[PDB]
C-alpha cells in the first residue's frame, strides 16, 4: 500500500515567507512542469495538516454534538448555523479586518484621485512645493492601488480555502451520519437525495463565504461614499442615490420575469428533448415507416414554440445588461443635471470624484449585494437541509431466538416475524427455503442487529458477517477489496481462488488482483462480482456467515461446483445461515428451514421433510487541443447573420463605445471650459460670459440618450443574431441526422446524441449568448479605456506593446496548466460521489463487519484528493489574478507618472479623465479575461454541433424517376451473389446467395441466431447498404432510398415501440385515412373494445413507451397499423420472446386468416412459423446451401434443418413432422 505522502513532497506553502505567500511566488515549479508536459494525479501537492478531512470533520462533529447537548439541556431544537458560527468564528472574525481595510482603501482612493486633479486646476510652473505634494499624493494613490490589488486577492484566496475546508468538514459529517442511519431512515431516504446533496448543497459553501462579509461592508461603504459626496458636492448626490436605489426593485422584477420565461421555455425544452430521445430510440423504425415528414414537422413546431420564449428571454436579458451598463451614466447625468440646475459651477476634480464613487457604489450594489443575498439564502437552505438530514433516527457457538416479534414498519399492524425458533450447531447447515416476501432478509437483518427486536431476545455468538444480495465492491484494487484490511495470506488466497472459481477471473482480468478497479463494477459482471464478494466474506474467517442468494448470478454447473468446493468443505466447522430457493442445494444441509410469512410450524432434517411430503415445486469525445479553430467562429456567425448584418453589428458596437467615451469626454470639456471662463471673468475681466446652460445640457442629454439607445440596440442585435445562429445550427443538425444512415446511429449511442441535443443546445441558447455579449462589452470598455489613456498622453502607447505581449504570454503560460488542473479536478470530483454511492448501497455489510472506520478513512482520502485538486485550481486562479492586477497597477502607475511629468502640456480635465479611466481597469481586466476563457470553453459545443451538420447523408428520399401508382405490382425477389458489410471496407459474413420468389407466394426464411440470423435480418431489412445485386420485381433495389424500400414493414422487435401522442397519429400521422377506416382497422385486430374504455377513444394522449399497454397490445397496434397500410410484405422477428402465449396464438391466427392474400416473408425465429410457408431458405453463416421445399430438405438426414428440429424435443419434433406432412398434403393433395 503506497502512502498518501512519500519522501517529502515539494509544498512550499508551509515553508514560504511573507513575500512568497502574499505574491504567490511559490507556484513556479508547478507551472514550469505543467507547461512542458501534462500534469497527472501524482504531480499534485499535499494539503496543509490543518486542511485534512479527518481533523476538520472531527472538530465540526464535536461542535455539532456540543450544540445538540446544549439544545437538549434547554429543551430547544438543535441548529446547525449556531454550531458553524461557534466553530469557524475565530478564523472568520480576523478575516473581517482585511475586508474593512480594502473597503477603506477603495473609499479613500477617489480622495487622492481628486487631490491630484486639484493640483492642475491651480497649477503653477514656478511652484515646487505644489509639485512635491502632487507627487506625494500620486505615490500614496499607487501604494493604495497596489495594497488593494494584492491584499484583496490574498483575502479572496484565504476565504476560498476556508470555504473549501468548511465544505470538506460538512461532507465528512454527512458521510459519518450516513454510516449510522437506521432502517427507518434508510427507508424514508434514497441514495439519490444524498448524492444530489453532496453534489449541489455542500458546494454552495465555497461561494457564500466570498460575499459573506458584504452584508455589512457594503452598506458601510455606501454610507461612507454618501457622506463623502455630501461633503464634496452637497445635496446634489441624493438624485443619483435615489436612482441607484430604485434600480433594485426594477432589477428584481426583471429577474423574476426572466426566471418565469426560463421555466416557460425549459418546459418546451424538456418536451423537445423527450421527443428527440424517443425519435433516436426508434430511428430505425422511423426510417422504416417513412414517418420523417410528420416527425420533422412536429419537432420544428416544438422548436419554434421554444425559440419564441428563448428570444423573449434573450431580449429581456439584453435589456437588463444594457441597463446595468448604462446605470452609471444615467446616475452621473441626473446628478450633474441636478447639480448644475441648482446654480453651482463645474470643476474637474469633484466631477471625476463623483463619477468614480458612483461607479464603485453601482458595482457594489448591483454585483455584490444581490449575489451576496442569494448566496446567503442558498447557504441557509443547504444548512437547514443538512441539519434535517442530521436529525434522522440513528441505530443503537450457537444462534437461537425465541418468540421473535419484529416490525419493519410500526405503522403496519401486521407482523413480519412472529414465533421464530431455530438452532445452529457446528457441523449442520441451516438452509432457509420459501417464497419471496416471506421474511428471509428480515430474519437476516435481525440476526445482524439491524432489525430492532420489538419482542423477544437476540442471542448471537462470534464475529458478524453478511453477504448482501447485491455485490458491493468499493474503491481500490481487487486484492485490497478481498483482503478487507487483513494480512495477505497465501494459502487462504489460493484456496479461495480454487474454491469459488476466482482463478478464472485472475486469468481473464488484466493484472490478476493488482487491477485498480473503481466503483460501479464497470469491468465485472454480476456473477464474478458476487463471487468476489463471497471471497471477501470468507477471507475474514468470521464465525457466523449470512449469505443472501450469492449463487443466483452463476449458471447451475459452476454454481454447484463452487458450492461443493467452498461451502461444504471449509464452512463446515463454522456457523452458516443459508437461504436459497433451490431444492438441489439441500442435500448436504441437514437442517432445512421453511417460513409461512415469517412463522415456524416445524423444523427438522431434510429426510424428515421428505417423510412429511413437502413439495418445493408447489411453492416455487475528441476535445479540441487548446484554442478552437477560427472555422467554428466563422460558421457560428455566417449561418445566422449575413456580412452586412455583421458589419452593422460591429458599427453599432463601435458607435456605442464611442458614445460611452464621448460622454465623459464632453463632461471633461465642459469642466475645462467652465474653469477657463471662471479664470477669464475673475482674472481681471470686465465682461461676464456665463456658460450657456441650455446648449451644454441639451448636448449632454442627447449623448446620454444616444449611448443608452446604442447599448440597448447592440445588445438586442447581438442576442437576436446569436439566437438565430443557434436555431439555424440546430435545424441543420436535425436535417443532417434525419438523412444520416443507420450506420451513424450504430456507432454513436443514444446517450451521446442526447447529450449533444441537451447540453450543447441549451448552452448555445442560454449561456453562450450572454457570456459572449458580456465579453464583448467588457473588451470594448477596456479598448475605450486604453484609447482614452493614449489620447490624453500619447507616450503611454510605447510601453503598451511590451505589456500586451507579456500579458498574452502570461495568459498562455497560465492556461496551459489551468486546463490540466481543471481536468484533474473534474476527474477527481466524481470518485467522491462514487464512493458515497458505494457506501450507501452496501451499508448493511459495512455495519455488519463493524469496519465503518475503514470506509470513513477511504472517504477522507477521497475528500483529501478532491481538496488537493480544488486547492491547486484556486492557487492557479489566484496566481493568475495577482499577476493580472499587478500588470494593471503597473499601467496605472505609468499613467499617473506620465500625467504628472507632462504637467505643462496637460489640462486638469485631461489628467482627471485619464486617471479616472485608469482606475477602472482593475477588476475589469480580469473580468474580460475570465469572460474570454468562458467563451473559449463554451465554444467547444459549437464544434460538436457543426460536426453533426456535415455528416455523410444517405441517398435522397425522392429522385426524378418517380414510381408509378401501381409499382410494385408483385415484388419478386432474386439474389445474385450478394454480400453484406457493416460499413464499406468492413467485416465479411454474407456471401454467395441465390434464390427465386414467385409472384404472391408466401415463403419462409430460417436462420440460426448468432450464426446466420443477424446477417439474415440485416440483409432482409437492408439497414446498411449491402454490396450486392438484389432485384425486386425484376428491378434493382439500390435505386431508391428507405422511403420506397421499407415502407412495407411490420416490425416485430424485442420491445414494440409506441410514439407518445394520439392514436390517430400513431396509426396515421399524415391523416391520409378517414375515421371509419381507423375504426375498422382497430376492430379487425380486436382493439376497439379495449380502447373504448378511455374517454377519448380516438384522440387520447398515450403515455410514454406505452405504459398503459402490454407488449401484446403494442404488437396488436403494430398489426393494426400494418393492415391499415394495406401492403404485401409481412415480417416477423422473435415473436415468442417475451409475449403471452395466448396472445401469441391470437396474433398468429389473425395474421393467418387476414394476411392470406399477399406475399408473406416470415423470418423463422421458431420452428412453428414456417408451417404454412412453401419455400424455405436455410441460411448458414451467411451462405445458402439449402433452398427448396421443407420436405425435400427434410429428406436429407445430414441437413441442419432436420437436426435443429430434433433438439427442441423428441415429441416436439414428431409433432412438427406430422403437422408438416399435414400442411403439405393440404397444399398438394387435398
Amino acid at each position: 500500500m503506497l502512502p498518501v505522502y512519500q519522501e517529502v513532497k515539494p509544498n512550499p506553502l508551509q515553508d514560504a515567507n511573507l513575500c512568497s505567500r502574499v505574491f504567490f511566488w511559490w507556484l513556479n515549479p508547478l507551472f514550469k512542469i505543467g507547461h512542458k508536459r501534462r500534469l497527472e494525479e501524482d504531480d499534485m501537492y499535499s494539503v496543509l495538516p490543518e486542511d485534512r478531512s479527518q481533523h476538520l470533520g472531527e472538530e465540526l462533529q464535536g461542535f455539532w454534538d456540543k450544540e445538540v447537548l446544549r439544545a437538549e439541556n434547554d429543551a430547544q431544537k438543535p441548529s446547525l448555523t449556531r454550531a458553524i458560527i461557534k466553530c469557524y468564528w475565530k478564523s472568520y472574525l480576523v478575516l473581517g479586518i482585511f475586508t474593512l481595510i480594502e473597503e477603506s482603501a477603495k473609499v479613500i482612493q477617489p480622495i487622492f484621485l481628486g487631490k491630484i486633479i486639484n493640483y492642475f486646476e491651480n497649477y503653477d510652473p514656478m511652484d515646487s512645493v505644489a509639485l512635491n505634494t502632487a507627487y506625494a499624493y500620486a505615490t500614496v494613490l499607487t501604494f493604495c492601488t497596489l495594497i488593494l490589488a494584492i491584499l484583496h486577492h490574498l483575502y479572496f484566496y484565504h476565504v476560498q480555502c476556508a470555504g473549501m475546508r468548511l465544505r470538506v468538514a460538512m461532507c465528512h459529517m454527512i458521510y459519518r451520519k450516513a454510516l449510522r442511519l437506521s432502517n427507518m431512515a434508510m427507508g424514508k431516504t434514497t441514495t439519490g437525495q444524498i448524492v444530489n446533496l453532496l453534489s449541489n448543497d455542500v458546494n454552495k459553501f465555497d461561494q457564500v463565504t466570498v460575499f459573506l462579509h458584504f452584508l455589512w461592508a457594503g452598506p458601510l461603504q455606501a454610507i461612507a461614499v454618501t457622506a463623502l459626496l455630501w461633503m464634496e458636492i452637497g445635496i446634489s448626490c441624493l438624485a443619483g442615490m435615489a436612482v441607484l436605489i430604485i434600480l433594485l426593485p426594477l432589477q428584481s422584477c426583471f429577474g423574476k420575469l426572466f426566471s418565469s420565461l426560463r421555466s416557460k421555455t425549459a418546459t418546451f425544452t424538456d418536451a423537445r428533448i423527450r421527443t428527440m430521445n424517443e425519435v433516436i430510440t426508434g430511428i430505425r423504425i422511423i426510417k422504416m415507416y417513412a414517418w420523417e415528414k410528420s416527425f420533422s414537422n412536429l419537432i420544428t413546431n416544438l422548436r419554434k414554440k421554444e425559440i419564441s420564449k428563448i428570444l423573449r428571454s434573450s431580449c429581456l436579458r439584453g435589456m437588463n445588461l444594457a441597463s446595468f451598463f448604462s446605470a452609471s451614466k444615467i446616475i452621473v447625468f441626473v446628478t450633474f443635471t441636478t447639480y448644475v440646475l441648482l446654480g453651482s459651477v463645474i470643476t474637474a476634480s469633484r466631477v471625476f470624484v463623483a463619477v468614480t464613487l458612483y461607479g464603485a457604489v453601482r458595482l457594489t450594489v448591483t454585483l455584490f449585494f444581490p449575489s451576496a443575498i442569494e448566496r446567503v439564502s442558498e447557504a441557509i437552505v443547504s444548512i437547514r437541509r443538512i441539519q434535517t438530514f442530521l436529525l434522522l433516527d440513528e441505530i443503537s457457538k450457537m444462534v437461537h431466538v425465541q418468540d421473535f416479534t419484529a416490525f419493519w414498519d410500526k405503522a403496519s399492524e401486521t407482523p413480519t416475524l412472529q414465533g421464530l425458533s431455530f438452532t445452529v450447531r457446528p457441523g449442520e447447515l441451516l438452509a432457509v427455503v420459501g417464497p419471496v416476501g416471506a421474511g428471509k432478509s428480515s430474519l437476516l437483518s435481525a440476526v445482524l442487529g439491524e432489525l430492532a427486536p420489538s419482542h423477544g431476545l437476540v442471542s448471537v455468538h462470534g464475529r458478524i458477517a453478511y453477504v448482501s444480495q447485491q455485490p458491493w465492491v468499493f474503491s481500490g484494487t481487487l486484492r485490497s477489496n478481498i483482503l478487507f484490511g487483513k494480512k495477505y495470506e497465501k494459502e487462504r488466497y489460493e484456496k479461495v481462488i480454487k474454491a469459488c472459481a476466482l482463478k478464472k477471473d485472475l486469468q481473464l482480468l488484466e493484472d490478476g488482483d493488482l487491477t485498480v478497479i473503481g466503483d460501479r463494477g464497470t469491468t465485472l459482471s454480476g456473477g464474478q462480482k458476487a463471487r468476489v464478494n463471497l471471497a471477501r466474506a470468507v477471507y475474514q474467517d468470521a464465525d457466523i456467515y449470512l449469505l443472501d442468494d450469492p449463487l443466483s448470478a452463476v449458471d447451475a454447473e459452476v454454481s454447484r461446483h463452487l458450492f461443493e468446493l467452498c461451502i461444504c468443505q471449509i464452512l463446515h466447522e463454522k456457523i452458516t445461515i443459508l437461504v436459497t430457493h433451490q431444492l438441489q442445494y439441500l442435500k448436504a444441509a441437514s437442517q432445512i428451514l421453511i417460513l409461512k410469512d415469517g412463522k415456524m410450524v416445524q423444523k427438522g432434517t431434510y429426510t424428515e421433510f421428505l417423510k412429511s411430503g413437502i413439495d418445493f415445486g408447489s411453492l416455487l469525445e475528441n476535445r479540441s487541443e487548446g484554442k478552437v479553430g477560427f472555422q467554428a467562429y466563422k460558421n457560428y456567425f455566417r449561418a445566422g447573420a449575413h456580412w452586412i448584418v455583421f458589419i452593422f453589428l460591429i458599427l453599432l458596437n463601435t458607435a456605442a463605445q464611442v458614445a460611452y467615451v464621448l460622454q465623459d469626454w464632453w463632461l471633461s470639456y465642459w469642466a475645462n471650459k467652465q474653469s477657463m471662463l471662471n479664470v477669464t471673468v475673475n482674472g481681471g475681466g470686465n465682461v461676464t460670459e456665463k456658460l450657456d446652460l441650455n446648449w451644454y445640457l441639451g448636448i449632454y442629454s442627447g449623448l446620454t440618450v444616444a449611448t443608452v439607445l446604442f447599448g440597448i440596440a447592440r445588445s438586442l442585435l447581438v442576442f437576436y443574431v446569436l439566437v438565430n445562429s443557434s436555431q439555424t445550427l440546430h435545424n441543420k443538425m436535425f436535417e443532417s441526422i434525419l438523412k444520416a444512415p443507420v450506420l451513424f446511429f450504430d456507432r454513436n449511442p443514444i446517450g451521446r446524441i442526447l447529450n449533444r441535443f441537451s447540453k450543447d443546445i441549451g448552452h448555445l441558447d442560454d449561456l453562450l449568448p450572454l457570456t459572449f455579449l458580456d465579453f464583448i462589452q467588457t473588451l470594448l470598455q477596456v479598448v475605450g479605456v486604453v484609447s482614452v489613456a493614449v489620447a490624453v498622453i500619447p507616450w503611454i502607447a510605447i510601453p503598451l506593446v511590451p505589456l500586451g505581449i507579456i500579458f498574452i504570454f502570461l495568459r498562455r503560460y497560465f492556461l496551459e496548466t489551468s486546463r490540466d488542473v481543471k481536468r484533474l479536478e473534474s476527474t477527481t470530483r466524481s470518485p467522491v460521489f462514487s464512493h458515497l454511492s458505494s457506501s450507501l448501497q452496501g451499508l448493511w455489510t459495512i455495519r455488519a463487519y463493524k469496519a465503518e472506520e475503514r470506509c470513513q478513512e477511504l472517504f477522507d482520502a477521497h475528500q483529501d484528493l478532491h481538496s488537493e485538486a480544488w486547492f491547486l485550481f484556486l492557487t492557479t486562479s489566484r496566481w493568475f489574478a495577482v499577476r493580472l492586477d499587478a500588470i494593471c497597477a503597473m499601467f496605472v502607475i505609468i499613467v499617473a507618472f506620465g500625467s504628472l511629468i507632462l504637467a505643462k502640456t496637460l489640462d486638469a480635465g485631461q489628467v482627471g479623465l485619464a486617471l479616472s479611466y485608469a482606475l477602472t481597469l482593475m477588476g475589469m481586466f480580469q473580468w474580460c479575461v475570465r469572460q474570454s476563457a468562458e467563451v473559449e470553453n463554451m465554444m467547444i459545443s459549437v464544434e460538436r454541433v457543426i460536426e453533426y451538420t456535415d455528416l455523410e447523408k444517405e441517398a435522397p428520399w425522392e429522385y426524378q424517376k418517380r414510381p408509378p401508382p401501381a409499382w410494385p405490382h408483385e415484388g419478386v425477389i432474386i439474389f445474385d451473389n450478394v454480400n453484406f458489410m457493416y460499413s464499406p471496407g468492413g467485416p465479411l459474413v454474407l456471401k454467395h446467395l441465390t434464390a427465386l420468389i414467385k409472384s404472391q407466394e408466401k415463403v419462409g426464411i430460417v436462420g440460426r441466431t448468432g450464426a446466420g440470423k443477424s446477417s439474415l435480418i440485416s440483409a432482409l431489412f437492408r439497414l446498411s447498404e449491402p454490396e450486392g445485386k438484389i432485384w425486386i420485381d425484376k428491378i434493382l433495389t439500390t435505386e431508391i432510398g428507405l422511403h420506397d424500400l421499407r415502407k412495407k414493414m411490420s416490425i416485430i422487435p424485442q420491445e414494440p415501440v409506441l410514439f407518445t401522442g394520439t392514436m390517430r397519429k400513431n396509426l396515421d400521422p399524415f391523416n391520409e385515412h378517414t375515421d371509419e377506416e381507423l375504426w375498422n382497422a382497430l376492430q379487425e385486430v380486436q382493439l376497439k373494445e379495449t380502447i373504448e374504455d378511455l374517454p377519448g377513444k380516438m384522440d387520447t394522449e398515450l403515455a410514454e413507451s406505452g405504459s398503459n399497454f402490454s407488449v401484446g397490445q403494442r404488437q396488436l397496434v403494430c398489426l393494426a397499423r400494418a393492415i391499415l397500410r394495406k401492403n404485401q410484405i409481412l415480417i416477423i422477428d422473435e415473436a415468442t420472446a417475451n409475449v403471452d402465449p395466448r396472445t401469441d396464438e391470437l396474433i398468429q391466427k389473425k395474421i393467418r386468416e387476414k394476411f392470406a392474400h399477399c406475399t408473406v416473408l416470415t423470418i423463422a425465429h421458431r420452428l412453428n412459423t414456417i408451417i404454412d410457408s412453401d419455400k424455405i431458405m436455410v441460411l448458414d453463416s451467411g451462405r445458402l446451401k439449402e433452398y427448396d421445399e421443407p420436405y425435400v430438405l427434410l429428406q436429407n438426414k445430414e441437413s441442419l434443418f432436420y437436426k435443429m428440429v430434433q433438439q427442441l424435443g423428441k415429441a416436439e419434433a414428431a409433432a412438427l413432422t406430422e403437422t408438416a406432412k399435414q400442411v403439405y398434403f393440404k397444399r398438394n393433395y387435398p
